Formats: C-alpha cells, structure tokens, sequence
C-alpha cells in the first residue's frame, strides 16, 4: 500500500515517499535530490534528467525541456506561440496540439508535452522502485495553483502514460503547506515559491484540514534561469574586456557559460565567492575567473527586489495585512539565495520563515505525505 509523491517541475522534478513515519526524498543515480525536467535524444539513446541537461550545448535541437509550459495547451494559444520563439527545439501543430519534433536514432519523432512529461515521471517512478525494491503504481502529482482543467488533465494523463494511478492532482502551494504540517480555527499561510523558471506567491486559508486558495500572484517567466542569465551577460562583458572578443553569437559558448554560471550561482548560496573555469570557451581560450556573492546580488538586484510586488499584490487580493499571515513558507530552489531570504524576512519585519525542508524538495515532500494519507 505504498504511493509516491511527485513534484513535476517546470525546470526540476522531485520524488518522495512517506515510510515508517517520515519522508524520504529519493536521490537520483548522481545523488541529486532533484532531477532536471529534460529529455534528450541522440543517434543511439534517450537521456532523461541530469544526463540530458549535461549535453544540452552539444545537442541543442534534440534536447527538450519546458514541456510544462506546453502541457494542456493548444498550438494556437498565444502563450505557446510566444514561448516557441525562445526554444532551440522545434514545436509543430499536430491536430491542433503542440508536439516537439526531434531527431532520434536517425529518424524524426514527435512527442506530445504529456509524453515528454511521462518520460520524466517514468524515470522518477523507476528510481523509487529501485529504492523500495518493489513496483510502484500509485502517486500524487502536483501542479501550479493557476493550472486550468485542461492542464490538470494533461498532467494526470502524463501519469497514466507513465503507468501510474494518479490518486490526486494537488496544488503545489498546498503540498508545501502539508509538508510543514500546517493543516494538522483559521490559519493563513503565504507560500513564496521562486523556482527555476517561475515565481508564484500563494495565500491559503486552512480550516479543519480544508484548504482554500485566497490569492495567487507572480510571474511565469521569472526564476533561477534569469539570474543565470544576468551572470552570463556579466561574463560576456568580461570576455569582451579581457580579449576584445564578443562570444555573444556563438550559441555553444553562451550555453556552456550559462551552465558554468548556474553552478557558480549555487555555490554563492553557501560561499561568498565562486570560481568559473571553462576550458576552451572560445577559440582555445580558457576562461578562468571568479565572482563574489555581493557582485551577484548587485547583478540581480532589480529582479530580487521585484519579488515583493507580487507579495503585496497577493495580500491586497486576499484583503489581508502582512501581520495576519500565520506562517510563511519558502519553496523553490532560488529561495536558497541568502539575499532573497533577507528581502522577504525584512518585508515581514524580521519573523522566522519556514525553510527547514530544502525548498526545492518541499512540494514533493508534501505530495508524499498526502499520497500516504490517501492510501490509508
Ligand atoms: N543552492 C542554490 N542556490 C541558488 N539557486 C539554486 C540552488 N539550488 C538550486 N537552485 C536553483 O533552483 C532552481 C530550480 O528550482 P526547483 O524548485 O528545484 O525547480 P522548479 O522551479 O522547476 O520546481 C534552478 O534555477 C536552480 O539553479
Ligand atoms: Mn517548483
């Protein structure tokens, strides 16, 4: 009677199981507790997760990501049409629906967004099966609070394609609240979720175990990727200065620099400096340099400070003052950035923020708790 909880994320996904009184977040084969929502196709194999993201600079047309931006939408949806312009892979109109078109084992192959997502789900499921030592056929899968019926259905369909019985589709902010036991009078909770691609602020009221979404706010195109890109621009300028060379138009160079920037960014959450070392970045030139946390914070200052406007807006929409919020929960990997935590804490006049659960694991953690409840 064992079910898993799955955060099927725009940029990173995560799988947990509640067993013998506690949640285990299941690490992938590289030891990472979260997995990139990436699928890549080569002349010989299909790569999912870390191995797919790792080779993105060498196989841009056939490395698919951001399927969550397509899932449950029609090809003619203006959101899809806008997003298509930003991706290196092809999206085609098949019977009114978007399909990503790739080259795989020497043939053209097209996949629905829910098929791409099913591949990510299948990998997560299989990792859980290896961990537990038996099949897993039940799961709770999470979605953004703003998802419509079509998007929820397509996500549930991804689960069925992956061989799961989907016990429930639950909202991400609700899962995060469940992770912290906030459902166990009225309790008002604010979820601040700054991820890899999206920023969501949710206000929930919880009364006798029942959740009501009181307000949602945010930006569907603000996240960690934007911070990586501020670092990229910075280092593009440093390369123009040290070498009189604009690497800006070499797509591979920019991609490899972005990968290095993401790694450096992560390091800056626990250290005040980070080294970048890119062998042969551009014309056999090694690029060895460094970046301080404080410089990184400056480079992103407008974006970090801008996260407080959706907090204000959500509060206004929920007709609540700051002070009336019982609990604030940090979700999303970008909330590990010290400056983001300071900004939010200062906004809330110094109070404690719920962050003891790794913020990039909290959604899966809550999903895992709820999956076990549903099986009981
Ligand atoms: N220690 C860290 N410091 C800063 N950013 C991080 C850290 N760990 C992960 N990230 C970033 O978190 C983002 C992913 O957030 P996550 O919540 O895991 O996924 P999603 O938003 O797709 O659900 C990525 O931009 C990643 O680089
Ligand atoms: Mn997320």
């Amino acid at each position: 009677g064992i079910a898993i909880g799955i955060d099927l994320g725009t940029t990173y996904s995560c799988v947990g199981v509640f067993q013998h009184g506690k949640v285990e977040i299941i690490a992938n084969d590289q030891g990472n507790r979260t997995t990139p929502s990436y699928v890549a196709f080569t002349d010989t194999e299909r790569l999912i997760g870390d191995a797919a993201k790792n080779q993105v600079a060498m196989n841009p047309q056939n490395t698919v990501f951001d399927a969550k931006r397509l899932i449950g939408r029609k090809f003619n949806d203006p959101v899809v049409q806008a997003d298509m312009k930003l991706w290196p892979f092809q999206v085609i109109n098949e019977g009114g629906k978007p399909k990503v078109l790739v080259s795989y084992k020497g043939e053209n192959k097209a996949f629905y967004p829910e098929e791409i997502s099913s591949m990510v789900l299948t990998k997560l499921k299989e990792t859980a099966e290896a961990f537990l030592g038996h099949p897993v056929t039940n799961a709770v899968i999470t979605v953004p609070a703003y998802f419509n019926d079509s998007q929820r259905q397509a996500t549930k369909d991804a689960g069925v394609i992956a061989g799961l019985n989907v016990l429930r589709i639950i909202n991400e902010p609700t899962a995060a609240a469940i992770a912290y036991g906030l459902d166990k009078g009225e309790r008002h909770v604010l979820i601040f979720d700054l991820g890899g691609g999206t920023f969501d602020v949710s206000i929930l009221t919880i009364d006798d175990g029942i959740f009501e979404v009181k307000a949602t706010a945010g930006d569907t195109h603000l996240g960690g990727e934007d911070f990586d890109n501020r670092l990229v621009s910075h280092f593009v300028e440093e390369f123009k200065r040290k070498h009189k060379k604009d690497i800006s138009q070499n797509k591979r160079a920019v991609r490899r620099l972005r990968t290095a920037c993401e790694r450096a960014k992560r390091t800056l959450s626990s250290s005040t400096q980070a080294n970048l070392e890119i062998d042969s970045l551009y014309e056999g030139i090694d690029f060895y340099t460094s970046i301080t946390r404080a410089r990184f914070e400056e480079l992103c200052a407008d974006l970090f400070r801008g996260t407080l406007e959706p907090v204000e807006k959500a509060l206004r929409d929920a007709k609540m003052d700051k002070a009336k919020i019982h609990d604030i929960v940090l979700v999303g990997g970008s909330t590990r950035i010290p400056k983001v935590q300071r900004l939010l804490q200062d906004y809330f006049n110094g109070r404690d923020l719920n962050k003891s659960i790794n913020p990039d694991e909290a959604v899966a953690y809550g999903a895992a708790v709820q999956a076990a409840i549903l099986m009981g």
